């Protein structure tokens, strides 16, 4: 799978908004806490994600994600095009999120707690999700 | 230079708070704009930073930032310890930010467009600070 695509959803916990970004090819995940699901919190979440990453492609399962003209400004200044051609990570996050919920008062605490979880393991049968897309996007600069 | 090693700072624009974090060994940054400077704000910054990268010592500039239950909770929780034995990058990003700061409404944004300037500039003389954090922590994994 491309070295440059990435799906991006939220999902909803405790009434409150989480937006995940999945690198498809190692399932690295990075996600956020948002305080509303708007186009706004969306293209400054891509503005991050591009700073850090090389994102050529976004997809998403909710494609009027996408609509508002501040996400389409975001892609256009950072180069990104929507993916049509083409887990849920929203369950299994979800089910870590569950398993550290009560270790922190904050949700998002308990996010970035099963962010941190989710890359660092080992997916052995063995290199974690964090390992994966570091060593995909290194192979792919040569 | 560690792999593992970041300097974290927050510098002030306009009357709002940057926290900057800094691989050491490739120059690549991470930021984002909070709204104080506080433990507690430093303890999720680092929380979202330790899922992405592997995380080993953490460095600043003004040691009172870690003195607070709530960062000493985040760097147990991690894994981090903090580095004593060791730019500014707060300059050359404050140039950048300078240089595209009427392109956006907000600070925040202007920000994330520095980021992703300076991450993915060729330092040609020629791979950019994006480029090399993925080279060096690949390596290091090998
Ligand atoms: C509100 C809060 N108050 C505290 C008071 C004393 C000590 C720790 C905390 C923590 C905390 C910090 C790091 C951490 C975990 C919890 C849980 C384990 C991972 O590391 C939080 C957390 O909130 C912030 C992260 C915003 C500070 C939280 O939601 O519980
Ligand atoms: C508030 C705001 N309103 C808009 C209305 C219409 C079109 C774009 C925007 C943008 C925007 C989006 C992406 C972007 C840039 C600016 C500037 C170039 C990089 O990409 C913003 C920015 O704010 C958010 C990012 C939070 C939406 C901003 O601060 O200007």
């Amino acid at each position: 799978c491309s070295p440059g695509i990435w799906q991006l959803d939220c999902t909803h916990l405790e009434g409150k908004v989480i937006l995940v970004a999945v690198h498809v090819a190692s399932g690295y995940i990075e996600a956020e806490v948002i305080p509303a699901e708007t186009g706004q919190e969306t293209a400054y979440f891509l503005l991050k994600l591009a700073g850090r990453w090389p994102v050529k492609t976004v997809h998403t399962d909710n494609g009027s994600n996408f609509t508002s003209t501040t996400v389409k400004a975001a892609c256009w200044w950072a180069g990104i095009k929507q993916e049509f051609g083409i887990e849920s990570m929203n369950k299994e996050l979800k089910k870590i999120i569950g398993q550290v919920r009560d270790q922190a008062e904050h949700l998002k605490t308990a996010v970035q707690m099963a962010v941190f979880i989710h890359n660092k393991k080992r997916k052995g049968g063995g290199y974690s999700a964090g390992e994966r897309i570091v060593d995909i996007i290194a192979t792919d600069i040569q």
